[PDB]
């Protein structure tokens, strides 16, 4: 379907057996969560918005069912004030923008 | 037209005669663009994203061209380090999120 943008694009993901409400953000590289336990291996990875840097731990091949999607994604955690979800994840179930 | 995101969806866009590139942003609420001078009144806003807050100046009721699309919207102008367009453009500009 399509997603028109008179409201801000949330989403519900399923992510580490938890539901959560994330932002369909096009101006994000990457996806950015809030705090929250993720199994496996990370790194620490440096962020930068419009307002600094931030520090997150950096997940790999994290499981995310997303807009009837079953992806697999880098999943980057911390002190993010939304959760975003970012181009890394958009392209990878399908996700355009048309004017 | 149609824009994946398998790279950063940058656009040609005009404002008061200037060119400028700017990132088409769903995640925005707002169009933010790097210092510059516009005409007629503004007033200050807080804009938040990651890494913190930024200050802003808001101008009401300006013209802005993007890809043969004219508007007229609000447009902030601080310290962002890139242009990005927001959701009020993108509205008005009949651009959706399809999959
Ligand atoms: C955090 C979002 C809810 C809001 N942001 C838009 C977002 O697209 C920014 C837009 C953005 C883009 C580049 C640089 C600064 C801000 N992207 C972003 O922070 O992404 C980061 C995660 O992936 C990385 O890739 C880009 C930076 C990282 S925002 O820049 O703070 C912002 C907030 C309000 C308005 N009106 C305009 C912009």
């Amino acid at each position: 379907p399509q997603i028109t943008l008179w409201k801000r694009p949330f989403v519900t993901i399923k992510i580490g057996g938890q539901l959560k409400e994330a932002l369909l953000d096009t101006g994000a590289d990457d996806t950015v969560l809030e705090e929250m336990n993720l199994p496996g291996r990370w790194k620490p990875k440096i962020v930068g918005g419009v307002g600094g840097l931030i520090k997150v731990r950096q997940y790999d091949q994290i499981p995310i069912e997303i807009c009837g999607h079953k992806a697999v994604s880098t999943v980057l955690v911390g002190p993010t004030p939304i959760n975003i979800v970012g181009r890394n994840l958009l392209t990878q179930i399908g996700c355009t923008l048309n004017f």
